[PDB]
């Protein structure tokens, strides 16, 4: 019960930067949302464990597509941004 909302909200934009079914619309909006919805117990630095974790291993992690989510997607929040994104990092 803490990383449901994760997904609840980014399955496009992880889908995007593995290489699946996004980021069309619902990543945009799921995303903008995120970085004003993970605010509540801090959220985004939950979400970055659950990141790192199936990063671990993933599809084909397009990271420049990911660094693009935010620019993409009018969501202008630095969330550091990587690989094997580090939640210390994060805003
Ligand atoms: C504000 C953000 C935007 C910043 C600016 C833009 C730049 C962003 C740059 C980084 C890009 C990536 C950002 C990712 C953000 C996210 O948080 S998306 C999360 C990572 N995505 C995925 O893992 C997608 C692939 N999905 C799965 O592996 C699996 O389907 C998941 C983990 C999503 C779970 O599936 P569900 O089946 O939907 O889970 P369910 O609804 O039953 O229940 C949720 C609960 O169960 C755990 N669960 C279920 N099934 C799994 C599997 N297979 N593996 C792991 N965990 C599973 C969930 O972890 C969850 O745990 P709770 O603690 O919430 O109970």
């Amino acid at each position: 019960l803490n990383c449901g909302q994760v997904d609840s909200k980014m399955k496009p934009c992880l889908t995007y930067v593995q290489g699946g079914p996004g980021p069309s619309g619902e990543c945009c909006n799921g995303v903008r949302d995120l970085h004003n919805q993970a605010q509540s117990s801090g959220d985004r630095q939950t979400v970055c464990n659950c990141l790192k974790g199936i990063a671990r291993g993933i599809h084909n992690l397009n990271l420049n597509n990911a660094a693009s989510i935010p620019s993409k997607c009018n969501v202008n929040v630095p969330y550091t941004i990587s690989p094997d994104i580090d939640c210390s990092r994060i805003y």
